[PDB]
């Protein structure tokens, strides 16, 4: 593939896939999601952004990640922190878990963002633009299996309220990504790391699906 955008939406076929058939996710998409599930896979979440765009914020400027810097549009850490003081309570902070599958998840993320700067962007794709055209299926399913009040709260990290249109700001992105110039090694190296964060998704998703069957 020419783009690095179409090479990686190709090259990841095959894991998306995965991702959807995880018995977790199968559930999730049979409208079959408890409260119990779903707070686990936003407090995942949380962890996960909190060190991913702790990363972005150390190469922000670098040549390797500027192009596909969007903090405003993007930054989902503080609509999760909104969405954890509901689904937990005031202390979540101190209640909410952070299992071995999240652990190795924000491992891989801060080494990437540490010593491997030119693979962030295939974590911020992953991430960002997968939350984006798949949020609100995703937002859709869960809200009317969950049937939660009206305290209008516990969602918003499904909304990025800094993009008026979520088509026009994905070519956007895609766009910056495809005038990001690296050798083929890297490029290559861009795409495994994407297969890998897919992966970091799917065992998360085992894991999670673990903890909730006892
Ligand atoms: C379990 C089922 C899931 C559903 C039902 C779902 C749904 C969606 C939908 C509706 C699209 C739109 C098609 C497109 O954008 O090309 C999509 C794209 C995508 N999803 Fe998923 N998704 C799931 C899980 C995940 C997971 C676990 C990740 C990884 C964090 C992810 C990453 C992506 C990415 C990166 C794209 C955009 C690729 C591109 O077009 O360049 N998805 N997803």
């Amino acid at each position: 593939p020419q783009d690095l955008s179409e090479a990686l939406k190709e090259a990841t076929k095959e894991v998306h896939t995965q991702a959807e058939n995880a018995e977790f996710m199968r559930n999730f998409q049979k409208g079959q999601v408890t409260r119990d599930g779903f707070k686990l896979v936003m407090a995942s979440l949380y962890h996960i952004y909190v060190a991913l765009e702790e990363e972005i914020e150390r190469n922000k400027e670098s040549p390797v990640f500027a192009p596909v810097y969007f903090p405003e549009e993007l930054h989902r850490k503080a609509a999760l922190e909104q969405d954890l003081a509901f689904w937990y309570g005031p202390r979540w902070q101190e209640v909410i878990p952070y299992t071995p599958a999240m652990q190795r998840y924000v491992k891989r993320l801060h080494e990437v963002g540490r010593t491997e700067p030119e693979l962030l962007v295939a974590h911020a794709y992953t991430r960002y633009l997968g939350d984006l055209s798949g949020g609100q299926v995703l937002k859709k399913i869960a809200q009317k299996a969950l049937d939660l009040p009206s305290s209008g709260e516990g969602l918003a990290f499904f909304t990025f309220p800094n993009i008026a249109s979520a088509t026009k700001f994905k070519q956007l992105y895609e766009s910056r990504m495809n005038s990001l110039e690296m050798t083929p090694a890297v490029r290559q190296r861009v795409i495994e790391e994407a297969k890998t964060a897919f992966l970091l998704n799917i065992q998360l998703f085992e894991e999670l699906q673990e903890l909730l069957t006892h």
